[PDB]
């Protein structure tokens, strides 16, 4: 079962601006990804406190970076409190329509794109490296989704009936750009994650795969 909804127009402008911008230093995209992984982890952490039993479906509070070369794809994982169903279209495609409209506004009186995580809407930075982005979450409180979307003013959520079902968090699947598959490489993620993870109190595990 597929769902199909329109962002808010602020956003889908934001959207266009930052997948067709011409910016030197694209590797910001995954400062604001770590962030936000961050900010789920948190999230369950705190929660956890008076209720254990919800860190049972993922006793493990991590952040995880997996290249898939074969599919020109990044993943970032994260065992977060999740989103359900009505979160992932809440959280991406509606509650930011303020904050866009704000960024593209600072963007347009000279602000530097780096600056997008100070707006709250960190998470579109990912369109930098990536054409689309498939959003798998799975919250304890609903079955898990997969949100996607190109940059064309909609998005879709699906019961996922694909994927790995994972026990608690969200994945950003990553469908990076032909120009942008540095991010595919061990060496290269894993200078841009030290260069600004150092604030995480999560362990943040790479994946990647190298032949003997
Ligand atoms: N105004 C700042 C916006 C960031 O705030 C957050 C931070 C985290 C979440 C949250 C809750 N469950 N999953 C997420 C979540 C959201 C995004 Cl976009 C992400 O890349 C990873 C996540 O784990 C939701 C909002």
């Amino acid at each position: 079962a597929s769902e199909t909804f329109e962002f808010q127009a602020e956003i889908t402008q934001l959207m266009s601006l930052i997948i067709n911008t011409v910016y030197s230093n694209k590797e910001i995209f995954l400062r604001e990804l770590i962030s936000n992984a961050s900010d789920a982890l948190d999230k369950i952490r705190y929660k956890s406190l008076s209720d254990p039993k919800q860190l049972e479906t993922e006793p493990d509070l991590f952040i995880r970076i997996t290249p898939k070369p074969e599919q020109k794809v990044l993943e970032i994982r994260d065992s977060g409190i999740g989103m359900t169903k009505a979160e992932l279209i809440n959280n991406l495609g509606t509650i930011a329509k303020s904050g866009t409209k704000a960024f593209m506004e600072a963007l347009s009186a000279g602000a530097d794109v780096s600056m997008i995580g100070q707006f709250g809407v960190g998470f579109y930075s990912l369109f930098l490296v990536a054409d689309r982005v498939q959003v798998i979450s799975k919250s304890n409180d609903d079955e898990q989704y997969i949100w996607e979307s190109n940059a064309g003013g909609s998005f879709t959520v699906t019961l996922d009936e694909v994927n790995e079902r994972i026990g608690r968090g969200t994945i950003l699947r990553l469908f990076l750009k032909d120009d942008q598959l540095e991010y595919l490489e061990e060496k290269r993620i894993k200078e841009v994650i030290k260069r600004h993870s150092e604030f995480v109190a999560y362990p943040i595990q790479l994946v990647v795969t190298k032949e003997v």
